[PDB]
């Protein structure tokens, strides 16, 4: 898969209420998304996207479009 950096203040809207948004991204793109553990201090969190390259790129694009729509 691929690693997408997410600004810390925006992680909430990528995951969504009770993980609804990360479920919708997984469901629409057909991928698995997990956040890498970090020490909590870092300005970005890393979303690890697992799957074939095309699906991973579609999931990365969906996450990008979310972030851009709120200027993250
Ligand atoms: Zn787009």
């Amino acid at each position: 898969g691929i690693d997408v950096p997410i600004p810390r203040f925006a992680v909430g809207i990528v995951i969504g209420r009770n993980g609804e948004m990360i479920k919708k991204i997984q469901n629409d793109a057909g991928v698995r998304i997990q956040f890498k553990p970090d020490d909590g201090t870092t300005p970005e969190r890393i979303a690890q996207i697992t799957g074939p390259p095309d699906r991973c790129q579609h999931a990365a694009e969906i996450i990008t479009d979310l972030l851009r729509s709120v200027q993250a």
